[PDB]
């Protein structure tokens, strides 16, 4: 569609670096002119990864029109720590997005507990060292994205939480920093970093940044819940004061670091009400205008309103199978209202809903 000239595939783009345009760091291809990555999240790979599959990818790619699909391995909660066996996820989810021209983010789901240094998440370190090593030769190595810690936050289910302020930020920068060093002996692949209060303070990881090339600090938002604002804090305003996302990611454009919105949904925080729309299309046309590359939660039938497909309701309609088959395409009525009005935003087309009688 027209206004879709940043949302290139890798083929096109090549290896992503940051670039100063205009006083602020932004996402730039090979050839340093700017690139904006569109996709969609798959819910937890331990309980919705049947998404990881070919007519899937072609359809995200393709029919959606994404240049990029976000892999959500989560740890606890019955994730990598306990079932070892989701990292073969990650695997063939990277397998097919290099298959099927998108960058793909490899994400090591933080989220309970909310402090990434906890125990649970001891291999932390190894799974990066070791995705990182098989890929390294490879031609499309380049189309991976590291992100290190999807929620730092206050969440204490399983472990210790962090706090919203600069103690919880030096607690994430102080995890993050040795993987960091690791994964840059390997390669130069964006490396994406999480912040305090479920990835709303990249404002924090302004002040004081991860000393390396090419880092991009998170920003996570659900419309039903973070509103938009269009008043930037005043010069000066110390980090207490800082509560309101959109504001935030300001701080840290006009700040000096780049953001990637690796996760936000059309419901309130949890996954759930609404959807807001109209709230949705002012945050994403923030974020499309100042080259702020997003993924949207999520690839589930699970009944919620985030998710992006139809799912069982007794009355009248199925869950939507994960693998839409050979046409590669899911028709209207199997996306729900969320998965309907994602895919035009990712496309760049009219939102233009079906009738849902």
């Amino acid at each position: 569609p027209a206004g879709m000239q940043a949302v290139k595939s890798p083929s096109e783009a090549g290896a992503l670096q940051l670039v100063e345009l205009n006083g602020q760091l932004t996402l730039a291809g090979e050839d340093g002119t700017p690139v904006q990555l569109r996709g969609m999240s798959t819910h937890g790979l331990q309980w919705f990864g049947e998404i990881v599959n070919e007519n899937a990818f072609v359809a995200l790619s393709n029919d959606w029109g994404s240049n990029m699909i976000r892999l959500a391995m989560y740890i606890g909660e019955n994730g990598y720590a306990t079932n070892p066996e989701v990292k073969d996820l990650v695997y063939e989810g990277i397998e097919l997005a290099f298959e099927h021209d998108m960058y793909v983010i490899v994400d090591w789901h933080v989220h309970a507990p909310g402090d990434p240094r906890a125990d649970v998440y001891s291999g932390a370190y190894d799974f990066f060292e070791e995705i990182a090593d098989h890929y390294k030769d490879h031609p499309k190595n380049h189309y991976i994205i590291w992100e290190l810690a999807n929620e730092p936050s206050p969440n204490n289910n399983g472990g210790p939480g962090l706090t919203n302020d600069e103690k919880g930020w030096e607690a994430v920068k102080e995890y993050a920093e040795p993987i960091v060093e690791m994964l840059r002996e390997k390669g130069d692949n964006m490396i994406l970093v999480g912040n305090p209060n479920w990835s709303q303070r990249p404002d924090l990881s302004a002040d004081n940044p991860i000393d390396a090339e090419n880092i991009m600090y998170s920003v996570h938002f659900y419309t039903g819940s973070h509103g938009a604002s269009h008043i930037g804090y005043p010069e000066g305003t110390p980090s207490s004061e800082r509560s309101n996302v959109m504001a935030n990611v300001r701080y840290a454009l006009d700040n000096g670091v780049a953001v990637f919105a690796t996760e936000w949904g059309t419901s309130q925080a949890n996954g759930d009400g609404g959807p807001y729309f109209d709230e949705a299309d002012v945050w994403l046309n923030f974020l499309n205008k100042h080259n702020i590359s997003w993924a949207n939660w999520s690839l589930t039938n699970k009944n919620e309103i985030s998710g992006a497909f139809t799912p069982f309701e007794l009355g009248r309609t199925d869950a939507t199978d994960l693998d839409p088959g050979a046409n590669q395409v899911w028709a209207p009525e199997e996306l729900s209202l969320s998965g309907e009005y994602v895919r035009a935003r990712i496309k760049g087309i009219e939102y233009t809903p079906i009738d849902r009688t």
